[PDB]
């Protein structure tokens, strides 16, 4: 099961990628994931071309956030099960 | 249910941000967010029209503030229900 | 019940803000917030005058700290009773 | 038993070292460790010559993460026992 | 009772800073605060001569810490009884 | 029983510079301590020739990590006892 995420500085941003996120296609928003700095990603699960369409929707209506910016994005298709125990990408 | 963010550096403007938006119109105050940096959030829910109206009142009180210093604001007028229980945009 | 508050970058000047203020008028210290990159805010409440000379003191006795800074400050005189359930300016 | 660790600027390009490193070679990823400005770091346990093909693939992959940034990785072939029951470095 | 306190961008420093104090001084030391952004202070109460001797110490030991910074320092001879409950400057 | 102390910038750096210590002579690794904008310190304990010896060999081999950097250090032959029960210097 894919896991997109976006990360941008700013939590107005943030909120506004995973609603276009889920919003966007048939995925889940299972994460929110601060780790300083003003950096915050939100972390979606689903089939890898839902999961691309979310991501895509997401980077693009951050454009509509007043001081919005995206720092980064990533998709993974297929990430391995060892994650789902370290990383806060599970669903809960 | 409307979702109105502001996002400040610095805490007392954050308390006038909270204060100006839930006395311009009828919305609540339902959190405070920090991530760091500085930047802290105030989040509240109301109708589309009320929320908007709190949100501009915000950004235009936040000027009194000495030092203060708007870094972000947005609106969504009809959140997806998932982000209630991931986002702390609740009640 | 007016509030006052007083946000410093580093921990010396916020205790000094916090002493002239509670010395300065009848007022109490109610909270000191963290909220990262060295900032720091001491939060008083009280009548709005006492709580306007409080804040006063507070940013001329800041100049005898050394490395002391005052980043903002700010009074609310009757703040919204909404705000004393979500943010951190309650009689604790 | 050797530990890897990659520390990247930014939550996306950590993941994708710790899906790359797991993938690349037969390391266990035991941890992820968050110290501030927005510095996170992964780290992986296992044989040496795993460990190490998994670090040199977890480098390269980041770079197809969009504004991806690697700071600093490295690998201990043999960490002292005293590192287990203080650092982040274990089960 | 008098509060001292000395702020230091790095933890080594602030170990050698609270070292020196109790050291130069009958002070205790009662706290370490960090605050984000590197900065931590800590924190000593006494007479106000000893905390006087023990901060002055504190501020010309931190020199022989390699990579060592003083950031901001403080003294409060005679501190409100307030600031006990709030800010961390207690016998815990 | 003197203490030792390495802060890095990064956290690949710090972990190396724990290993390198506890190898390098007869001490105990005792802590971590992070207190943001990525400064790390990681803290021995032992005698104070070997302490030295830690340490030496602790600021060497972090040449050895890709994006290491030493950001301080420092070595207290005999610390106040007053330390251990306030910074996280102590056989936790």
């Amino acid at each position: 099961i894919a896991v997109g995420m976006i990360e941008t500085l700013g939590f107005p941003a943030v909120v506004e990628a995973a609603d276009s996120m889920v919003k966007a296609a048939r995925v889940t928003l299972v994460g929110y994931e601060k780790i300083g700095s003003g950096r915050v990603t939100v972390i979606v699960r689903g089939d890898v071309s839902e999961v691309q369409a979310s991501v895509t929707a997401g980077i693009e209506n951050i454009r509509r956030v007043n001081g919005g910016e995206v720092l980064s994005n990533h998709i993974i298709a297929r990430p391995h099960e060892n994650l789902e125990y370290v990383l806060p990408i599970r669903y809960t």
